[PDB]
């Protein structure tokens, strides 16, 4: 029997410029504690959340990143350029760090 699980996210996805959208993940299959969440590109931190920390998101994200719900992001006033990977890693005890992946596609039609 698996004592470790899987990370599941809330999809791919596909966006117009100027809309909002939540980014999630959750964690399954596992009894672990999750004691970190961050959230990610490629060398980016955009969001960190732990018990002593709280949120906290980088003032030049501030009108882009929200946070929530629960340990997800809400992006705001997508455009073009905010097409790419986004990375939820979780630290968690005792399994350790769990990392998903959600693709992002902003269009202009």
């Amino acid at each position: 029997m698996m004592m470790t699980g899987t990370i599941e996210t809330t999809g791919n996805i596909s966006a117009e410029k100027g809309g909002s959208i939540i980014l999630q993940c959750h964690l399954s299959s596992t009894t672990a504690q999750v004691t970190q969440v961050n959230w990610e590109q490629q060398d980016q931190l955009l969001a960190i959340c732990n018990a002593d920390l709280g949120w906290h998101i980088s003032p030049s994200f501030k009108d882009r990143v929200a946070p929530g719900p629960g340990l997800g992001l809400t992006l705001q006033s997508l455009t073009v350029n905010d097409t790419g990977e986004y990375f939820c890693i979780y630290h968690t005890y005792p399994d350790g760090t769990y990392t998903g992946r959600i693709f992002l596609e902003v269009l202009e039609s």
